[PDB]
C-alpha cells in the first residue's frame, strides 16, 4: 500500500494544524520513499524544523529547503539530487504534491502543494501525492504568502512523521 504522512505547521509559533498527505509509492516509489523517510528523519535529516520559504497565492505552497532554507538547498536519501520518476500523475488541482527541481534530473528534497490545477508544470515536475485532509491548514498556509513569494510570518514544519 501507499504510506500516509503528516506535517504539523506554525505561523510564527502558533500551531495551523496538521497536513496529511498520501504518497503515491504505486507510481513513483522513489519519489515516494525519499519523502516518506525525510517526513519521519529516520536517515538523521529531514524536514522537522524546516520552513514553506515560498508562499504564492492561488498557486502553490513550496517548502523542504532543510540545509539552506532559503530556496537553493535540501538533499535526498539518495544524494544531492536523483532522476525524474516518471510524469504519469498530473497537476490535476488543489492538493496536489509535487518535486521543485532546477530543470531536468534535479530532485532533492524540495516540494510544493498545489492550491489551483498547474497543469503547466505536467512532465517537468514529478507529483507524487496528495493531500488526504488538512486542505484548510494549506488554506492558511496560502493566507499568510504573496505574490513575491514572500512570507508575512515564519511558517515552519514543527513536526512530521508517518501515520501507516
Ligand atoms: C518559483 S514559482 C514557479 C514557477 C514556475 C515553475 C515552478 C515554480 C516553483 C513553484 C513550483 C515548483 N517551483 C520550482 O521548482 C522552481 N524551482 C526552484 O525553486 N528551484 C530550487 C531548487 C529546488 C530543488 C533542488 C534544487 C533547487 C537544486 C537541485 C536539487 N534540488 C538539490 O537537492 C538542491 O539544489
Amino acid at each position: 500500500g501507499n504510506p500516509l504522512v503528516y506535517l504539523d505547521v506554525d505561523a510564527n509559533g502558533k500551531p495551523l494544524g496538521r497536513v496529511v498527505l498520501e504518497l503515491k509509492a504505486d507510481v513513483v516509489p522513489k519519489t515516494a520513499e525519499n519523502f516518506r523517510a525525510l517526513c519521519t528523519g529516520e536517515k538523521g535529516f529531514g524536514y522537522k524544523g524546516s520552513t514553506f520559504h515560498r508562499v504564492i497565492p492561488s498557486f502553490m505552497c513550496q517548502a523542504g529547503d532543510f540545509t539552506n532554507h532559503n530556496g537553493t538547498g535540501g538533499k535526498s536519501i539518495y544524494g544531492s539530487r536523483f532522476p525524474d520518476e516518471n510524469f504519469t500523475l498530473k497537476h490535476v488541482g488543489p492538493g496536489v504534491l509535487s518535486m521543485a527541481n532546477a530543470g531536468p534530473n534535479t530532485n532533492g528534497s524540495q516540494f510544493f502543494i498545489c492550491t489551483i490545477k498547474t497543469d503547466w508544470l505536467d512532465g517537468k515536475h514529478v507529483v507524487f501525492g496528495h493531500v488526504i485532509e488538512g486542505m484548510d491548514v494549506v488554506k492558511k498556509i496560502e493566507s499568510f504568502g504573496s505574490k513575491s513569494g514572500r512570507t508575512s510570518k515564519k511558517i515552519v514544519i514543527t513536526d512530521c512523521g508517518q501515520l501507516s
